[PDB]
């Protein structure tokens, strides 16, 4: 049908979006501490303390997938990797410091993200 050829543009122009928002994200975490799933091989009970991991790699996966149905569902998932991260690592670990400066910095990416998907419709 039609309306499904337009629903897909959208989802498509959301992926677009979207796409942009993860590679804004990402530039906040220059030491690549979020980029690759936590190494069960190198944290072997990870998932013990983690039930939901996340990264940005995984992330990604979904979104080529366009398995991102709205904004909400994206935002879940970045706050996942944050999350994680500061429940798993003490508050003086470089890696719980690191999720600070990320949720802080990203938070500006986020704001205008959500203006724009309104916006946008
Ligand atoms: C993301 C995170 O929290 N990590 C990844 C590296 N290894 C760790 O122990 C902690």
């Amino acid at each position: 049908s039609m309306e499904q050829v337009a629903m897909e543009l959208r989802l498509t122009e959301l992926t677009r979006l979207l796409r942009s928002v993860l590679d804004q994200l990402q530039d906040k975490d220059p030491a690549r501490i979020f980029a690759q799933p936590v190494s069960l091989k190198e944290v072997p009970d990870y998932l013990d303390h983690i039930k939901h991991p996340m990264d940005f790699a995984t992330m990604r996966k979904r979104l080529e997938a366009q398995g991102y149905k709205n904004l909400h569902e994206f935002e879940e998932d970045f706050d996942l990797i944050i999350d994680n991260c500061m429940k798993y690592n003490a508050r003086d670990t470089v890696f719980y410091r690191a999720a600070v400066r990320l949720r802080d910095q990203g938070g500006v990416v986020l704001r205008q993200a959500r203006r724009e998907v309104d916006s946008i419709g």
